[PDB]
């Protein structure tokens, strides 16, 4: 069931069709890496999923980025009457010393996903101290529809996380959570990212049931 984090073969971008679908991929935020890993594919179709890699210091030539691409992932819910759109992404490790795996995510809240003027009210996201909302973002952080994000290590923090960024990004494939495979969701639900015993690096998967939830209305910014 675990296979090598550079062998997890992503899913395509479907071409959306459903209301939730469509505002995901119109939503798609970009992410530039000034600090550590690219972005991985954490599971694959048939429901494997990634080993990751050992927290290992400084080196060079690690987690560059998949032969087989990459991946972005998302799932979106009403809260209070906002169309929340959460989205993940995967890191094979870590820094803040460090530890295998990672998880970072942006929600971005929007009006209305059926409305064709659909429109940013707020963003919040896996801020090195607590969310970092706007409502809505300044504009200088927003390109078109997409929210720019750095991937970074906060110094003062000694945290891997994300920030608002006025710099462009990259794209990956976007797989929302309905559009997963039966066996790609059940992992993602079901498995334990985190090696340490008392569960303290904060690497629950954000997107998943009970977690997910929970997380939108505790970075509700509104
Ligand atoms: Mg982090």
């Amino acid at each position: 069931q675990v296979i090598g984090h550079d062998q997890v073969r992503p899913f395509p971008q479907p071409k959306p069709v459903t209301v939730s679908d469509k505002a995901a991929v119109k939503f798609k935020p970009q992410l530039k890496i000034a600090d550590g890993c690219h972005p991985y594919p954490a599971v694959q179709k048939d429901g494997s999923i990634t080993g990751g890699l050992k927290w290992s210091g400084p080196q060079d030539g690690e987690c560059t980025g998949s032969k087989l691409g990459s991946q972005i992932y998302a799932r979106s819910a009403w809260v209070n009457d906002v169309w929340a759109i959460m989205y993940a992404w995967y890191f094979p490790k870590g820094r803040g010393f460090g530890h295998r795996h990672n998880w970072e995510y942006v929600i971005v809240w929007i009006d209305n996903p059926k409305s064709k003027n659909s429109t940013i009210l707020g963003v919040s996201m896996s801020a090195a101290v607590g969310y970092a909302s706007q409502t809505p973002p300044e504009a200088m952080y927003v390109d078109g529809d997409s929210v720019k994000l750095e991937y970074y290590y906060n110094h003062l923090l000694g945290s891997t996380s994300l920030q608002l960024t006025e710099d462009t990004g990259e794209f990956q494939d976007l797989i929302t959570w309905d559009e997963l495979s039966k066996l790609a969701r059940y992992s993602l639900n079901h498995t334990d990212w985190d090696e340490t015993l008392f569960d303290l690096a904060g690497l629950k998967m954000p997107l998943k049931d009970g977690v997910f939830q929970e997380l939108l209305d505790k970075a509700w910014p509104f």
